[PDB]
């Protein structure tokens, strides 16, 4: 089915499918079993920031996650994305809850993509930045339980009125326009993504996490991907 | 039908519908009869550059058209776009030919839009830049005879293989994603558009012109808008 | 002496030199007696945001000042800056206190300037953004009592350790590199400046204000410009 | 003396100081003896483009050099710049000629630097872009024989009126403002530089090359650095 490349912010350790024994950040290339992970000192109720970068010369996907006044976590993986994804993709955010839960709120999201050709001055670029989400955000495709406009935020998974997070929820938000990540005459292709999130849970064991992902343009939530599968994969293979 | 705001680069003087007696640039608010025009010293076969700017504080749409080594032409019009267009629009390029013709080639196109909120640091932005167009440009909606990929260019109206422009042709290209130009808490909204074009005709009387336009998101080419109506209006009212 | 163009955030009404009877925003072209002003509902202790824009086609300097959850204030003035300032200038922030006082803290400052030539694709640009100021900010020229690094902020006027603002203080911060605002082949020149500030005073009558200004590159604080003269002018003419 | 990190475009093979037997691109960390090099198919009289990128997470300096209609050359080197350069640096372009010569013309130059803090939304950035150089470019420090304004270009080494390049020439151009490349709370620091150049020589054996470099802020041309030492190093160690 879908082709997924994702950076996961995994809040619950599912050691049975390969997660380390703590909250962690990981790089997923077509499988929920991360190719690489780093321990993440997740802070319930605090606003964090994730930064994701990549370029076609180095062929290394790197991510940094931090909280104000704290040391940051970083994970990197060598991978040639031209060999994994199609030339046209869509980028988005995904999150899920299962038996354990949490709010998966997005307060801001920016993305920049650049394709530099061998022609003198030939640069194709795409940049979007949301610091405020409105009730009817026509430039986003919302899937599953994702909603916008609440407090000017993006709520990826269900939250009840009292502001409480609901279990077994899954939601994704994708930028409306397709993104071009390869071109036959490109000499350098690169992208950078930043998002700020608020993960809060009334429980000691929050679950499941948030992921930034890149997929085929027609990607949709796979059946039964609530919980540990982050709304990205159909199974744990 | 559609709601159109356009900056026209009108190459043929249709004095019967209000055009001045020379090639000119004009600002069209819902009608082909420009609200304002300026004489334009059009240069057959030369690459020109058009710059369009606007902001919600000044409420003035201004455009500058120039050619290398030449004096530029400029036209400005006071208009509050919040009172003319919907909150969500699509931006694009349109061109036509009729009994007289010309090539309407686009070599590059960039657009930036910004919505600054009253919240501290709340900026929503959209930026795209094409310096090269590919055969299958999934982030553009091509309408009518518009095609991409020829010489890495965007051909808005039909050109035969030998490179000759065809008469009675009409084509438009729109950026795929909707653009947000008003938000209830916005303190300043602004946009800027730049495009470079090559208008060439084997004839002494080239026709009809190229226009940068902003419209309702579902805008489509009105019937019989070839020729003097630039692929934007259904009639000359 | 110096040539000054400034947007003032005037917190104290010096009706004897032309200020309206309330806190106001104004546009100063070579004199502290603003060419234009608008009433400003100044909020003691709240973080505000000022946005300043200008372009050589419209020849209109406009500014918008707002606070979160509040209506904004705006002032505009028609002026051709090519006829007032030199081709090379420096941009900066200035503030003062006199018998009455206040803190003049800058939490962030961004500036973008663009010169678009008539050559195809000829754009010269300069952009800087500070969201954090460090103790030794080598890209700023600090004049008078201005200091950086305190809380990652820029303090334009003196504040004692307990955090209290001092009277008769004056300070300015200028971006190190000269800015080019005119070029003989330019078709459009424009700039945009944004800054967020925190004006706080233990008193009912805070004074004197903060100004964004543009000046000759070698501008320095005029003698006796504390108080009502905002660190910008030598006298009240 | 100076601390230099440079990307060289070396046009003459000085095999006696370690150059490969052909024109090449190389990464120089404090010595003219490149840490890494790649063969470069240099094209006399054609306009080329160099792209340089780096980020503090990956710690890899990479460069790509290309000509229109040709395959590009690329070289990469793992290096932690925080361990080699000071926290504040200046960036620039340098070139030289010796017994053999060539024109070292720069037609455009852009640079972007970003420091992302662990504070939510804390980004410091600097960006400059020159597509046209004027006779009196006050935002550049010109050293040695470098001159601006000729044809709107930057001439790094001496060219006589007839347009002929002179031997034993050396020149550098540095951006006026210091650049901040490290900050104690930074989570990611990165930069990207692009320049287009025209190397032309009436001779079969052009010499010496052009380099993009990063140095201590007070760097100056070392004595006797004409020729093979590219205006960057005092000797061949
Ligand atoms: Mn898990
Ligand atoms: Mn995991
Ligand atoms: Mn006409
Ligand atoms: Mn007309
Ligand atoms: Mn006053
Ligand atoms: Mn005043
Ligand atoms: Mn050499
Ligand atoms: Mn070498």
């Amino acid at each position: 089915a879908d082709t997924i490349v994702a950076v996961e912010l995994d809040t619950y350790p599912n050691t049975d499918i390969g997660d380390p024994s703590y909250p962690h950040i990981g790089i997923d290339i077509k499988s929920v079993r991360s190719k690489k992970t780093a321990k993440w000192n997740m802070q319930n109720g605090k606003v964090g920031t994730a930064h994701i970068i990549y370029n076609s010369v180095d062929k290394r996907l790197s991510a940094v996650v931090s909280y104000p006044n704290a040391d940051s976590a970083t994970v990197s993986y060598d991978v040639d994305l031209d060999n994994v994804l199609p030339e046209w993709v869509r980028v988005g955010l995904s999150a899920s809850t299962g038996l354990y839960k949490e709010t998966n709120t997005i307060l801001s999201w920016s993305f920049t993509s650049k394709l530099k050709s061998n022609s003198t001055h030939e640069t194709n670029a795409l940049h979007f930045m949301f610091n405020q989400f409105s009730k009817d955000q026509k430039d986003l495709i919302l899937q599953g339980d994702a909603t916008t406009g609440t407090d000017g935020n993006l709520e990826l998974t269900r939250v009840s009125s009292n502001g409480s997070p609901q279990g077994s929820s899954v939601g994704r938000a994708l930028f409306y326009a397709p993104v071009h990540i390869w071109e036959s005459s490109a000499v350098v292709a690169s992208f950078e993504a930043t998002f700020t999130f608020l993960i809060k849970s009334p429980d000691s064991h929050p679950a499941d996490g948030i992921a930034f992902f890149i997929s085929n343009i027609d990607s949709s939530i796979p059946s039964g991907s609530t919980g540990r599968l982050l709304g990205l994969f159909p199974d744990a293979n």
